């Protein structure tokens, strides 16, 4: 077989049963394992290559590999035996065969999910009875300071369980372990000494089978069902039940682990429907963001791609990083992004490839598009986004919310193939029409809009979008067709194509055209004197051409005979297919349901940020009241740094002045509603035991009053920004509705360069 | 027939002569070409389709390479013909071929260079009377936010002459274009205004077929020798003579720029003999400095790299710089890094597959050794290097010298073939004691060391290290060996390897030795029961076969038959090649060469750095002498900071109070002696205007003084630190060696984890 197999010494033996087998997953982990095997000889009595053999990991087609056939062989496994009785299971060369893969999304879920579905299919009893285990290694270590003995959690829910009932992390390092190469020599040595408690059992119960059918059978309709409702994480009475007996069911594995899986290489290739954008280029648009917030100068796009890997935590690789910059910095005819999000400083490709002839990341440079992402992306909002968390370090946000519906108003596809997702921008009037009479109250059709939601049919116009189009756009038995444009001189019998059809590449509408022989029978040549955004094809065809095209091709009452040769039409045939912001996946029909399920997530946002910074002016105008009025009496109390700061609070609290938590009052960063409001009080005077002899003198108080009557008259706006006839917060909606279309007006004005 | 070729209007026809053909490299240039190209009522009478065709550069080889066929076709060459006389040159169909290239060491030189080599060795008579050319873009652009037109420099010489004068850049923006892809549209359809002024003729003088044969040709010993120079950029004369008469000789052009792009190629493998690091190395070092300088945190592998490529110009793939920094960060037997710059946490690979068993970089993480950094690479030094800038941004130094020459310390090997290299660590013992006797003026060797230096002759012994070694080094006649372990039993037939030889891979040998047929007639299993760090291999034999052993393989005096038969002898073969410090090649014959190069260089570093301390130290004396007197004496002119105007400035200017520049004394970064001492003096008052009230009295003047006086001691410490008989510098030399010695010795002990 294989040279990764390392054979145990009683392997095939006397005391085969006693054997067992750690199957790797790749180099790391056969390292890892062969030195904790090795130290295992020295120090402590128990695992060592003694009663463990070692190998790694590399229906129709899964009998053919190769590392399952090695498997096999060294197993001793025979297919015909279904190892029903226990004399037919002692036959095997190993007692246990037991998998040691990484904790992350790869190792668990699809490489783990990939064994024991072989298993169940080709020897489904193995599983019961214990044949088939697992190694759980400490997913989440928290070493005390001055301690050195950490605390682990195997899951991420018992850790956070054990976070909340803490008190405080100050002292606290909490390290993260999703690869097995991640753990360090002491603790490896720590895992090995007790290696005999991170072996778990696998005990496919009845529910089992069928998911096996699901997730790894060939049947892809109800493998879409299952994926369309979200991963939910293990509840705690089911970790601790595993923890008791060390037995995991294969369900729970195969509906946590391989459905997260499978769910984050859905999320890869298909983008959520509330921001139109996948993680990646969420991370991307966040690190933009964090990279241009204060500077805006323009970097190098391999540059601003190191910061986004350095700080949002992109670890794929750089290659797809690069390429996502430039499809978000990329701008022209028939471009991904009609809104896009960076400013191209150099030459970021053409109409021509689609892209593809972009320059590389160390000459072009990328900006952040500050005007069109504020007023579509708000600063204030994204606090209150909810927020991934890598390794427990704050990334790119679940979703973003813009202002306006951004997954509808852009172009997009996946070249991917596995799973469908295609979309034509809709145009930016229809989509500003019907949000601003959602929205206005005031709009004839507000109210028609709400009947319109609330019992879904459609009331207000959603045309596909042609701005940077120069084409027509037919709509014929509900599909929409595009139509390039032409002319035909007879006295030269040529034909110059002025227009191609949408989101059509010019040199890959070129070769289409002279791959078909038929219709390279008429046309002599083709050359291509296009600009750099405009499209100039000039063709010239064989003498009399003209009369046998109008006879061979003939009009279908929807093209005619010249555009049907030519090829100048096209389908917006459209694959609504989105992420859930929960997980889930979701099959829209229409662009209108779309729009109807992103408003409500946009008022809960809205109604969300007017509640916070009514709870934050709140907050400020009590902390503002509290320093003017020790202000005015700083006469008659004189104690702020006169004498020692630890019998102050004695006499501040004697009097009325509430406890209040700094740099929370000052600066709330993500602070949510109702951990705002508890945590607030209970911290200390610093607000007055640390002020500075600045606030002494009387302009300092008029100031604070003129602040103070300025949050009193923004609290008051607010308390009416609330409790408005459609929702909470539609007036500022309005404006940054208008904020956002000025922006994308003037953006359009200088072909999105903005000078 | 040609895939990307755009035929001009006019191509072929009776204006061929006018028409003129842009090559470009990839499809970006070839969009901007097309950009440019398309100008339509605007920039009129400028370059067009109509006299401007367009291609694509997508010795045998040579005549059926693809893209040269197409370019042959388009213009009609033919390769017997030669094309000396007008009325043959007329019969291309275009005029001119020009290429338009990027300039960064890759369009030019690389391709252009090769596009030159061709037309030379296939029709040389082109390249004279003109017919290469090429598009000198602006290399270096300088744009005035008052003024909105840049100033456009070629060469960055001329770019360094004009900022010679024009000192302030007050309001002056640099931007550097190395790729045609870096321009903007405006910037594009301003280089096509002056196009027909922007080309360059080539000329093909005397001695320039020697130089295509030595840089393109076959032979590779002339090609070397002319690489142990460097390139030496173009003077004043020759770009103003190239500039005024727009013709650019060829043998120029390639010594220029062909000879940059192959040393840039060369020593991305080479490293450089005063640090043994080479670029990307470098990059990493540096970059690691400049993130773990204050917080040393642990840090994963890919957000490292995306930071080192941030910030010290990574513009290579990630892929690389992930690999590289592991290698950096790897620590076992056999490592290439003896003593590695960074702290790997988590499982960076191991001796059995030669480190490539490394987990992902999403996983392990890396921190600065920040104890053995810190004395082998002083901070106090790093300020004196030369820096290499890219694109007008500082980035790692031109080149490190650390107190102990790495280069001869540390294993080294070239795993890109083309350029051999490989270095064998010496005993730290050797080089510390040739090191101190070189220095210490008080070894009973240092006279006789210096006439061994003086005469090139050895005198002290530079054996090869055997740290992480159990084998023994043997040398029989101007080679070294390394030789295994192994123990023998006859009983029960077995052989188990105890030690490899140096640097030898565990599975690597393995598969080695079952390669052999004739080998394992006699072995009937290898197991490899080894651990992380130590070797265990058992070999189990067929029975009485050792004696066919015995007789098979023979004794050679050198080999035992066992250890002939198990390859447990390896030859230490030395490639002592290396990269100069001002860009050329060198070759050492032995590790003595390397050493007795590398100490003159760190001899002069140290009286460099011991140099601008005392001038630095001259400067805050005298600055802090004249702040004394003016808080002893301020009473008599004026004692508060409302003279904040010229009029302190005046009045103090009447007095004995020189203007100094405060920033620059206070914190020169890379202020060398000159400029420092030049600049000293050009500052303002700002020294004493920026004074706080806290130092307006006694209680700072006593912090004064005291301060003075440590400097002052600090000052004729370092005067007569100068004029040592060895050299200056020499005590404070041999403290570096005592502290980066005890580092390496803790380092040693703690398995380079530090605790």
């Amino acid at each position: 077989d294989v040279d990764k197999y390392t054979r145990a010494r009683n392997a095939g033996g006397k005391k085969a049963q006693d054997c067992m087998l750690l199957a790797a997953e790749g180099d790391s982990a056969l390292s890892l394992l062969r030195a904790g095997l090795t130290l295992g000889k020295s120090n402590p009595s128990g695992p060592s290559f003694d009663f463990c053999g070692m190998i790694s990991l590399g229906n129709e087609q899964l009998t053919n590999n190769k590392v399952l056939q090695g498997i096999v062989q060294v197993l001793g496994l025979d297919f015909n035996c279904h190892y029903k009785t226990q004399e037919e299971r002692a036959k095997l060369r190993y007692g246990c065969i037991v998998a040691c893969v990484d904790q992350d999304l790869d190792g668990c879920g699809k490489i783990l999910g990939l064994l024991l579905a072989y298993f169940h299919l080709f020897w489904p009893q193995l599983i019961v009875h214990g044949f088939v285990k697992r190694l759980l290694t400490p997913l989440i270590r928290v070493y005390e300071k001055g301690n050195t003995v950490p605390v682990e959690f195997y899951y991420e829910q018992e850790f956070d369980a054990w976070a909340k009932k803490q008190t405080s992390l100050a002292n606290h390092t909490v390290k993260y372990y999703k690869g097995l190469a991640a753990h360090d020599t002491h603790e490896v040595k720590s895992m090995f000494k007790h290696f005999d408690k991170m072996v778990y059992t696998f005990t496919l119960d009845d529910s089992a089978k069928e998911l096996f059918h699901i997730y790894f059978g060939g049947e892809s309709e109800l493998r879409k069902r299952e994926l369309c409702t979200g991963v939910v994480p293990l509840t705690e009475t089911q970790t601790q039940s595993i923890h008791s007996v060390r037995r995991i069911p294969c369900s729970l594995h195969l509906q946590v682990d391989t459905k997260a899986y499978k769910l984050d290489a859905i999320e890869r290739q298909i983008p959520n429907f509330l921001d139109g954008m996948t993680r990646a280029r969420r991370k991307i648009l966040a690190g933009g963001l964090k990279c241009f917030a204060s500077n805006n100068r323009e970097r190098k796009v391999f540059q601003f791609g190191g910061y986004v890997a350095d700080h949002m935590f992109y670890h794929h690789g750089d290659m797809s990083l690069n390429t996502s910059i430039i499809k978000a910095a990329q701008y022209y005819p028939g471009s991904s992004h009609l809104y896009p999000v960076f400013i191209g400083i150099g030459s970021f490709g053409s109409r021509h490839l689609g892209g593809k002839d972009a320059g590389s990341p160390r000459y072009i440079s990328v900006q952040l598009a500050s005007e069109f992402i504020k007023t579509m992306f708000p600063t204030e909002d994204s606090w209150l986004l909810p927020y991934v968390f890598e390794d427990g370090q704050r990334a790119e946000p679940e979703y973003y919310v813009p202002v306006l519906p951004l997954a509808i108003m852009e172009y997009g596809a996946n070249p991917s193939e596995g799973w469908k997702y295609t979309t034509w921008a809709r145009q930016l009037e229809d989509i500003l029409a019907l949000v601003r009479a959602y929205v206005d109250k005031n709009n004839p059709k507000h109210e028609l809009l709400h009947y319109a939601i609330d019992h879904k049919i459609t009331v207000l116009p959603l045309r596909p979008s042609n701005y940077n189009f120069k084409g027509h756009l037919k709509r014929f038995g509900q599909y929409y067709y595009s139509y390039g444009t032409y002319v035909v001189s007879e006295q030269r019998n040529m034909i110059t194509i002025t227009e191609l059809p949408l989101r059509v590449p010019t040199v890959a509408y070129i070769e289409s055209i002279k791959k078909s022989s038929n219709r390279m029978a008429f046309i002599e040549e083709i050359v291509d004197y296009s600009s750099s955004e405009t499209i100039e094809i000039l063709v010239k065809l064989k003498p009399n051409s003209l009369s046998r095209i109008m006879e061979e091709f003939k009009e279908t009452e929807e093209q005619n005979s010249i555009e049907n040769f030519l090829r100048l039409r096209n389908c917006l045939h459209s694959h609504l297919n989105f992420v859930k912001p929960k997980g889930g996946i979701i099959e829209f029909n229409s662009y209108y349901e779309i729009l109807y399920a992103w408003l409500p997530y946009r008022r809960d946002l809205y109604q969300k940020r007017l509640m916070r910074e009514r709870a934050v002016l709140k907050l400020r105008l009590i902390m503002e009241t509290a320093i003017v009025r020790y202000i005015n009496e700083s006469a008659d109390l004189n104690l702020s740094h006169y004498e020692d700061e630890k019998e102050a609070g004695r006499i501040l609290s004697e009097h009325g002045f509430p406890p209040l938590n700094q740099s929370l009052i000052t600066s709330p960063e993500f602070a949510t509603i109702e951990e705002l409001n508890q945590k607030a009080l209970q911290g200390c005077y610093t607000y007055i035991l640390s002020l500075q002899a600045r606030e002494l003198l009387i302009a300092a108080k008029t100031r604070r009053v003129e602040k103070i009557k300025k949050m009193q008259a923004r609290l008051d706006k607010v308390e009416q920004l609330l409790q408005e006839s459609p929702f909470p917060g539609a007036s500022v909606w309005l404006e940054e509705i208008d904020a956002v279309e000025k922006a994308i007006i003037k953006g359009r004005n200088t072909q999105w360069k903005f000078h």
